[PDB]
């Protein structure tokens, strides 16, 4: 054994040993219990940083723990390769997005290989390869003919100067990001997944996910946004019907989740596009100006909760069907034409939005709910005004005194008897719009024929291959300017036709890649039946909370679609979910000549303290704040530079030790140093042990006759094994597991293990320590193991707990009656004061000197004495 720890030498050797043994290349082996651990695959945008590394080290820790316990572990990696990163680089470096993507994949793969993750690289997928995306093109065509995928006009952000569609993230105060031109709201045909048809299933199946963080489930529930409410129709008054046609001349229909407050409605409000708004605005130019300002605004809910709610009265009136009140119709900018009826009722006394609205315009507030003895001040809003659970109705005639659910059910029966309303369920969830007007994405497998319409490409003709010899420039999608791509024949009639040139939302690739890993070379379907049946569901998923809503919802949706197609037989894709905390790091920059400032990477700066200078120009730089490690502020620490300086094991150890996995983790030079020093200590410990006599048979079995100090070391040892097993398996708290092993080594260091029995216990401790830590730092542990023991580490398995090592020795306690010694008892070291009392009262000499008299008091001195006063 070499005396000094040399990571640069032993880590490549360990990785080659693991690669040669194929321990991470797994099949569908029925002779082993399966375990599928999955980390969210990265966008191949250039270079991974230590943030990504924390995510993938956590998954590798869990994967190696399960492997040591005899599981058939699949831990796959792959590349979420489509999307805008490459398209921007194509404009920047004037390179094809495909070529840029593959160059990044190759570099990042070596980044990952250098870290020694136990990954099945034979299952690697890159989602921009036709062999992958053909199968989501396939599922698209199957769902299209079922109507689950459909085509309809939707609204987009049209930049007339750049001649491109833009996301809402790129429209700023109504103008494009790179243009500043007024964006036009344009209606174009697009493709949608009818995810609303699955809303109730997607909502209710969250209850099955007993091992998901509650916040993630809460966020999905709020996103789906189911509500149980009431459709309510207000008869349009006879004087308010001019210019109204059909049903709009008859009633105003609204949706409310508070039908128990319908007796308290004081006005109603309609969207600017509502037919009542249009008719009243006919002769009123003030109503036209307000309607125009509404439609010109952004309907995004982010801008709308921060929006000043405004309205104008219309002079039109409707009649409350429960009490006959004549209520004026207002046009209001908060009423959305597309959610429900585009019209709402207003109850200012019991909804905070209606209270503030009616406080601005001095509209009536009528109390219909009392909550105990709480006083109702019509000029101030109180949190109990909206309490659904603890209130009963007042000023409601038939309904007085009922609670929320009783009044709900009563108003439902009343309105249905009058034909003026009925219960209705709504969802905030909208259908999922697939279409993107971008080049670097999966082509939509639709052909447009003037005779046959929008027809799907037949399964025999899939994939529609995205051409990779393309350099986009930002003046519209290049597919729309390539007749060699879009000119084709119609698959139904054979006539001349045109391919759809929009591509798919790249969330599509990530909505099913976890099934593709199960059979990534299968060419008869998305996932082979035998492999899906073997691997079942992902046992463990690890990824950032930024994907807890959309990605997770889409993946759960695809799972159910694939189930209903007969491709898989699980309802849910991910059984356990771990959301790792973000790695954060200080930033640095300097102001550029073009006004705006540009950011400098940490490893390119030099910091002196008690000046911050650029490591190249030797000029000082700005030392700004600490935030999430990312490419935007260029504060990503490249693992490869850390590995060159300290080794992969030092990188993995720092990430797993510095913080609980869910807690944010601040980059620290001192923290990296503390990990290396521990690895030196670990190496030093095994070397000095083998120096002083060489390897021996590890102690096992009956420990009677072992010295007190060695019994205590074995007690610490097997307590540590139980603890680390619980931290890895149940708690998933890796920082405390490492601390536990460090405590074992501290006690080892304080124990004389020179004797024959001392060496056997020393062998037992070190053999356990190196296996306990192997999921965290497998390179040094693999090498140290082989110097300790000739068996294969993965065949020796996870360390077992010796329960006999956890039994402490028994105590002898004196039993006195009225202070005079009358007997002796033998008690457990863990015996409570009540067990000491019981054993003492049952001592022969105690009962023979208590003379049947009861005990007036019993003094218990643990470990020394029990005195029975009688
Ligand atoms: C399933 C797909 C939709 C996933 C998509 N391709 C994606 O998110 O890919 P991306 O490459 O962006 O990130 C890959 C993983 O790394 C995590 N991550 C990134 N930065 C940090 C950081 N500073 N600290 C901690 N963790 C971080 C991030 O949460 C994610 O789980
Ligand atoms: N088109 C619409 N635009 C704006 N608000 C609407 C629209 N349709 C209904 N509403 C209002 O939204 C209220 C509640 O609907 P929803 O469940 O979507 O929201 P919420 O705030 O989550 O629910 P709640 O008020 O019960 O807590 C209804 O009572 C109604 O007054
Ligand atoms: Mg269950
Ligand atoms: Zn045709």
């Amino acid at each position: 054994m070499q005396e000094h720890y040399q990571p640069a030498a032993i880590e490549p050797a360990a990785q080659k040993k693991w690669d040669d043994a194929r321990i991470s290349n797994v099949s569908e082996d029925a002779s082993k219990p399966k375990y599928y651990c999955l980390s969210m695959f990265p966008y191949p945008s250039g270079k991974l940083h230590m943030g990504h590394v924390r995510n993938y080290t956590i998954g590798d820790v869990l994967s190696r723990f399960k492997l040591l316990n005899g599981f058939n572990v699949m831990q796959p990696m792959g590349w979420d390769a489509f999307g805008m990163p490459a398209e921007n680089a194509a404009m920047k470096n004037n390179v094809a997005p495909a070529a840029w993507t593959y160059d990044n994949i190759e570099y990042m793969k070596t980044q990952l290989k250098s870290l020694g993750f136990a990954v099945d690289w034979e299952r690697e997928v890159a989602t921009c390869k036709p062999e992958y995306y053909r199968w989501e093109q396939w599922l698209f065509t199957k769902l299209f003919e079922k109507g689950i995928v459909y085509r309809k006009n939707g609204t987009v952000n049209w930049d007339p100067v750049d001649q491109t569609v833009l996301a809402n993230e790129q429209v700023i105060d109504g103008r494009g990001w790179r243009s500043g031109a007024l964006i036009e709201k344009r209606e174009i045909p697009m493709y949608y997944f009818k995810i609303t048809d699955y809303a109730e299933e997607l909502l209710n199946d969250l209850d099955k996910l007993e091992h998901w963080p509650e916040q993630v489930k809460t966020m999905q529930r709020n996103w789906i946004g189911k509500s149980r409410g009431m459709t309510v129709r207000f008869a349009v008054s006879d004087d308010s019907k001019q210019g109204l046609e059909g049903d709009y001349a008859k009633f105003l229909q609204v949706y409310t989740t508070r039908p128990d407050t319908l007796m308290g409605a004081t006005y109603v409000a309609v969207a600017a596009e509502h037919p009542l708004a249009t008719a009243a605005a006919a002769d009123k130019p003030e109503l036209q100006a307000f309607i125009a300002e509404c439609k010109a605004g952004s309907v995004a809910e982010a801008d709308m909760a921060t929006m000043e709610k405004k309205g104008v009265p219309t002079g039109r009136y409707v009649v409350n069907p429960l009490n006959g009140d004549k209520l004026e119709v207002w046009i209001a900018n908060y009423v959305l034409w597309g959610y429900g009826d585009g019209a709402v009722m207003a109850v200012p006394a019991h909804d905070e939005r209606d209270f503030e609205f009616a406080a601005k315009y001095n509209l009536p507030k009528k109390q219909v709910i009392a909550v105990g003895d709480n006083a109702f001040d019509a000029n101030r809003w109180q949190e109990w005004y909206g309490d659904k659970e603890n209130g009963v109705l007042v000023n409601s005639g038939d309904l007085d005194g009922l609670d929320f659910q009783t009044a709900f059910d009563a108003v439902a029966a009343k309105l249905q008897s009058q034909g003026a309303g009925e219960p209705k369920t709504q969802y905030r969830l909208r259908d999922w719009g697939i279409s993107r007007q971008r080049y670097w994405g999966c082509p939509i497998p639709i052909v447009h024929c003037e005779k046959c319409g929008n027809v799907p490409v037949p399964a025999d003709q899939l994939p529609v291959v995205l051409p990779e010899n393309v350099v986009p420039d930002g003046m519209g999608s290049p597919l729309a300017k390539m007749p060699e791509f879009y000119e084709t024949s119609c698959p139904c009639c054979g006539g001349a036709a045109k391919r759809e040139t929009d591509t798919m939302d790249t969330f599509i690739e990530s909505s099913w890649y976890f099934f593709r890993y199960m059979s990534p070379k299968f060419s008869d379907g998305m996932v082979s039946a035998e492999s899906a049946k073997y691997w079942g569901a992902v046992d463990q998923y690890i990824g950032g909370i930024e994907h807890a809503i959309l990605h997770l919802l889409y993946a759960r949706f695809f799972t159910k679609l694939m189930r209903d197609e007969g491709l898989v037989n699980v309802d849910e894709p991910f059984e356990r979910l771990l959301t790792q905390g973000m790695v954060v790091c200080e930033t640095y920059y300097r102001e550029n000549d073009k006004g705006g400032k540009d950011w400098i990477n940490p490893a390119d700066v030099e910091l002196t303290f008690d000046s911050a200078v650029l490591k190249a120009d030797g000029l000082p730089v700005v030392i700004s704040g600490t935030e999430k490690m990312s490419k935007s502020k260029n504060n990503g620490v490249d693992p490869q530079e850390l590995i060159n300086a300290y080794g992969a094991d030092t990188a993995r150890l720092f990430m797993m030790f510095a913080a609980p996995p869910e807690q944010s983790l601040e980059w620290s030079d001192s923290g990296v140093e503390g990990a290396h020093r521990f690895l030196r200590r670990l190496w030093r410990t095994v070397y000095e042990y083998l120096k002083q006599g060489g390897a021996v048979k590890a102690f096992a079995g009956n420990q009677d006759g072992l010295s007190k100090e060695l019994k205590d070391l074995r007690h610490k040892l097997h307590s540590t094994t139980a603890k680390v097993s619980d931290d890895y398996g149940r708690r998933q708290q890796f920082n405390t597991a490492i601390a536990a092993v460090m405590e074992l080594l501290n006690q080892y260091d304080k124990t004389d293990t020179g004797s024959e029995q001392g060496r056997a216990v020393a062998q037992e401790v070190l053999e356990a320590a190196v296996r306990l830590l192997w999921p965290i730092v497998p390179h040094i542990c693999e090498t140290l193991w082989s110097e300790l023991n000739g068996a294969k580490l993965w065949e020796a398995g996870w360390p077992t707990v010796d329960e006999a090592a956890l039994v402490k020795s028994e105590i002898e306690v004196m039993v006195q009656v009225n202070g005079k010694l009358r007997g002796k008892i033998t008690v457990a070291a863990d015996a409570s004061k009540a067990d000491l009392e019981a054993a003492a009262l049952a001592n022969e000499g105690a009962v023979k000197f208590m003379e049947g008299k009861p005990a007036k008091k019993i003094i218990v001195v643990p470990g020394r004495l029990v005195n029975i006063v009688v």
